RNA sequence: GUUAAGUCUGGUUUCCCUCCAGGGUAUCUAAGUUGA
């Protein structure tokens, strides 16, 4: 953990300009002693076994054969037990003087309750506040945010505005900005953590994660690129229909298939038609080309696996989901005719 | 044995509808949340 920020405060000040970096620079200096802590903890449990459980002395035994069903189901055993208290991650840190007596660093705009809350974090307070969309410039430069009106661009591109940020989702940002600084952590033990610096800041190389309006609005992009030339000459103006200029590629294997399409699938929705100044230009737009208009929802699909746990404990709750319930286990002695027939039966 | 003269009456009374069928079958509805 501690590598990854460090290679990342090393990566930002490869990049004093931007803006956005520089905000990152400026912050992370002020908040070492709170970024310290890790922001996910994690849960180690061992067991032991040697050969007084093994081996008659020369060979194998009877009842060693089963050995590892015994420590297995211990070591799960012992994580169910832990698994009965869960601390969070933020309960770790020491912010009692850090937000009693101000402490905090309010790079930004300046509460006026004490601190603010993250906006993406919801517990942790705020170190990076951003004013609301009112009048930025001339408040990002009087204030600490930004120092031109070049870098505002690029600190607005990728914490809107009213975004107030924690140290660790202000981090989750700045390694979104570029998620090659990953490679300090995905290798690691490998090459020094200034080689991987190095390369990023050699190879500049832009990534485009979709929002929930790019996944809202992938039938109209898909639509709109039916209609290459068609639907551009209405516009031809406004970047949409206009040349890739970089060569930006992302995870999104639709949006990696579909770029070198005509229309610029890097364009933000909420600018064109989920704005409140556009979309009725935009209405009129879709409406003069039978453009099914956007809707702004979008399919939240989550799917986890049924009783793999115990699978691997090789229970039958995975082969019979409802009949053999898990506390059923405890005195198996009821259930007799279920289990009977499917274990002799497999 | 003879004379005369016809006169009275001018269809009534019942029954005027009774019984059964008083709707049956088929369709019972089909086809068709979007933007801030
Ligand atoms: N024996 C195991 N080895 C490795 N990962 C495990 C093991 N048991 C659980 N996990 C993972 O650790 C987490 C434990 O969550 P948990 O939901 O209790 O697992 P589970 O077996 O899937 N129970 P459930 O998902 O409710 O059917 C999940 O991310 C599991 O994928
Ligand atoms: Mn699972
Ligand atoms: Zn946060």
């Amino acid at each position: 953990w501690r590598k990854l920020i460090e290679g990342l405060r090393c990566y930002s000040e490869r990049k004093r300009e931007d803006g956005f970096w520089n905000l990152v620079c400026r912050v992370l200096k002020l908040t070492e002693d709170l970024l310290q802590t890790t922001p996910l903890n994690i849960r180690v449990k061992q067991v032991s076994v040697t050969e007084d459980e093994i081996f008659n002395n020369n060979k194998l035994r009877s009842d060693s054969w089963k050995i590892y069903d015994n420590k297995y189901r211990q070591l799960v055993s012992e994580f169910k037990k832990s698994k009965l208290v869960k601390v969070t991650p933020e309960s770790r840190l020491k912010l009692f003087e850090l937000t009693k007596f101000d402490k905090l660093p309010q790079i930004g705009e300046k509460s006026k309750r004490g601190y603010e809350f993250c906006t993406s974090c919801g517990v942790l307070p705020a170190v990076v506040i951003m004013p609301k969309e009112d009048e930025l410039e001339k408040k990002l430069i009087d204030l600490g945010i930004a120092r031109d009106e070049k870098d505002v661009r690029s600190i607005k591109n990728m914490i809107s505005p009213g975004e107030r940020l924690c140290p660790w989702c202000l981090v989750k940002r700045a390694l979104g900005a570029e998620p090659r600084l990953m490679r300090i952590l995905l290798l690691g033990d490998l090459y020094s953590v200034e080689k991987i610096v190095n390369e990023i800041v050699s190879r500049d190389v832009k990534i485009e994660i979709p929002s929930t309006s790019d996944i809202a609005s992938i039938k109209t992009f898909e639509e709109m690129i039916e209609k290459k030339n068609e639907i551009c000459e209405d516009l031809k103006e406004e970047e949409v229909c206009e040349k890739p200029s970089e060569s930006v590629l992302s995870m999104w294997q639709w949006f990696n298939k579909n770029y070198y399409n005509g229309i610029n699938l890097t364009i933000d929705p909420e600018e064109y038609w989920f704005s409140e100044k556009r979309r009725r230009y935009y209405f009129s737009v879709f409406r003069r080309h039978r453009i099914t208009f956007p809707s702004p929802y979008y399919a939240l699909v989550r799917a986890d696996s049924d009783y793999l746990g115990d699978l691997l404990e090789g229970k039958l709750t995975p082969y019979l989901a409802g009949i053999i319930d898990s506390g059923d286990y405890a005195n198996i002695s009821e259930k007799k005719e279920e289990v009977n027939k499917l274990l002799e039966e497999y």
